């Protein structure tokens, strides 16, 4: 119906200003653009699904995401491709696992204070019902 179709736009407005204010943070600049495989020859062979902001908002922009919790396992993707690329005790995998777990968080604390429970419950159902 035309009010689901509202319901997803609203969704799709909600997950782009989520997305441009962990984009426009300096701390996640790494975690905006896809990793350059000339700089990284080995990243495309460890991590089987690269993930970074703009890919999200590309997703966003395609409707891949009915429900916060689908948008939320990409950001977890985000979090855990970095724990899992850069897993030593050497400052610059620290430094990126920390700004990694720190995106996650940030997420998952803009959406507790500003997602409203049933509009999410909504969402979860209208995609069932799909
Ligand atoms: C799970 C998300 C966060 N990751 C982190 O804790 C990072 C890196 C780190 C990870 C394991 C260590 O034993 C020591 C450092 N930042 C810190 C705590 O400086
Ligand atoms: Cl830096």
């Amino acid at each position: 119906s035309m009010q689901e179709e509202d319901t997803f736009r609203e969704l799709r407005i909600f997950l782009r200003n989520v997305t441009h204010r962990l984009a426009i943070d300096k701390r996640f600049r790494v975690f905006t653009k896809p990793v350059d495989p000339d700089e990284v020859p080995d990243y495309v062979t460890v991590i089987k699904q690269p993930m970074d902001l703009s890919s999200v908002i590309s997703k966003i922009d395609l409707h891949k995401y009915l429900t916060v919790k689908d948008y939320l396992r990409d950001i977890d993707l985000i979090c855990s491709n970095a724990l899992e690329y850069n897993p030593d005790r050497d400052p610059g995998d620290r430094l990126i696992r920390h700004r990694a777990c720190a995106l996650r968080d940030t997420a998952y604390a803009i959406i507790k204070e500003e997602l409203d429970e049933d509009f999410e419950q909504l969402c979860e159902e209208i995609q069932e019902s799909r």
